[PDB]
RNA sequence: AAGGGGACCAGCCUAAACCGUCCGGCUUGUCCGGGCGGGGUCGUGGGGCCCUCGGACCGAAUCCCCAGCCUAGCCGAAG
């Protein structure tokens, strides 16, 4: 069963990364524990959009401020 | 059972794509979810979306009215 890490979990996944589970890991410890969620079509738009939005507020930094490194330096 | 002969006869509404709005979740937006409205209903496949040209008839199974009918009756030939 797939699902969407909420934490780092030591030889299981990184946060936000989608790994296979059985079942009753899941549903009996994992997502009560609030260290998952399943991955569910709705929460892979969610975690896309979240994908997105992070990117598109980084290269908004890399761009304001690299028109920065264009008044200064000159 | 099909088929044939007859009785009767009638076909519609949605879900989803897409659009709009309200509400609330936190994991903040191009989010996800819930409600309502729009859209849509099909097998010659149909629908959505985007271009392109083109602009009155139908009509209820709902409602209103009225014939008709029912719940009492009446007239009715000639020793
Ligand atoms: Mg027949
Ligand atoms: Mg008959
Ligand atoms: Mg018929
Ligand atoms: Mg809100
Ligand atoms: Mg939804
Ligand atoms: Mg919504
Ligand atoms: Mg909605
Ligand atoms: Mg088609
Ligand atoms: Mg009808
Ligand atoms: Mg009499
Ligand atoms: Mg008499």
């Amino acid at each position: 069963m797939k699902v969407i890490l909420l934490e780092p979990l030591e030889n299981l996944g990184d946060v936000g990364q989608v790994v296979d589970v059985k079942p009753g890991y899941a549903r009996n410890y994992l997502l009560p524990r609030g260290l998952a969620v399943l991955a569910t079509e709705s929460n892979l738009k969610a975690l896309e959009a979240r994908i997105r939005a992070q990117a598109k507020r980084l290269a908004e930094r890399k761009a304001e401020a690299e028109r920065l490194k264009e008044i200064l330096e000159n």
